[PDB]
């Protein structure tokens, strides 16, 4: 009957300007409006948000457009004792404090070919890209750059396709960002150079050379922006876990705490 809960970013992070404030509970929580309630944000400058709820154990808090750089963002979650309904209570409250860096925005337009990378608003990378296939591909819309690996193994089956199922793998790849839950990453792709700015080969991930996936994977922060334009794919869905700009303002301030 007590529930713990967990705040990211974590404190003294430096985040991009996609990244929502995550409260995440370590049980079902009944009463979504007692944890609003008890969660206070502060923003510097000041700027309005709401939450919405990702699922039963997370909610979450951004405002209507990314954030401005340089905003310093407070939260307080006062979970302590408060009955969160079903007879389970808050243990404890948390807290962080956090920083917005630079604007970056990278731009995976499949018309071209080429992921753009603008830091405050300018040009900085140009890369080819090959993105996922026709029958396997990426999504539109806009994606928040989630955590990096300099070495995984990518496995299908971690993403619900099984590895011996005809359209699994498990592969291991380098420079790893990702940008989905469903797990569409940014990565090194040396077999696909000669495709890269011509054709798409992957199962929907963003597929750069090496230097490329390196220099993303170094550049590129938690929270900063990805968006996809003009692929054959649909939306990302907004309840992904990194797709939340993809529920629109006025939906996401209506908010879900009786859902």
């Amino acid at each position: 009957h007590l529930t713990m809960p967990y705040v990211m970013p974590g404190d003294g992070e430096v985040v991009g300007v996609g990244e929502p404030v995550a409260i995440r509970f370590d049980e079902n929580i009944a009463d979504r409006g007692a944890a609003e309630k008890a969660i206070k944000i502060t923003t510097n400058p000041p700027v309005e948000g709401a939450f919405y709820w990702l699922n039963n154990r997370e909610v979450r808090w951004r405002p209507e457009h990314f954030w401005k750089p340089g905003t310093a963002v407070d939260v307080a979650v006062n979970t302590y004792g408060v009955d969160l309904g079903e007879g389970m209570f808050g243990e404890d409250n948390v807290q962080t404090h956090f920083t917005i860096g630079d604007e970056v925005i990278a731009t995976a337009d499949d018309n071209t070919k080429i992921l753009t990378v603008r830091v405050n608003g300018e040009v900085v990378k140009s890369m080819p890209t090959s993105m996922g296939k026709d029958s396997t591909p990426t999504a539109n819309g806009i994606y928040i750059v989630g955590s990096r690996y300099k070495h995984i193994i990518m496995d299908s089956s971690t993403y619900g396709v099984p590895v011996n199922s005809p359209n699994g793998y498990r592969t291991d790849v380098d420079w790893a960002t990702q940008i989905s839950y469903s797990g569409v990453f940014v990565h090194s792709a040396p077999w696909s150079v000669g495709a890269q700015g011509h054709t798409n080969t992957s199962h929907g991930c963003l597929n750069v050379s090496p230097s490329n996936a390196q220099w993303f994977y170094d550049h590129v922060k938690r929270g900063d922006i990805v968006e996809v334009v003009n692929t054959v794919g649909g939306t990302l869905p907004g309840i992904d876990g990194l797709g939340d700009w993809n529920i629109p303002w006025d939906q996401w301030r209506a908010g879900n705490a009786k859902a």
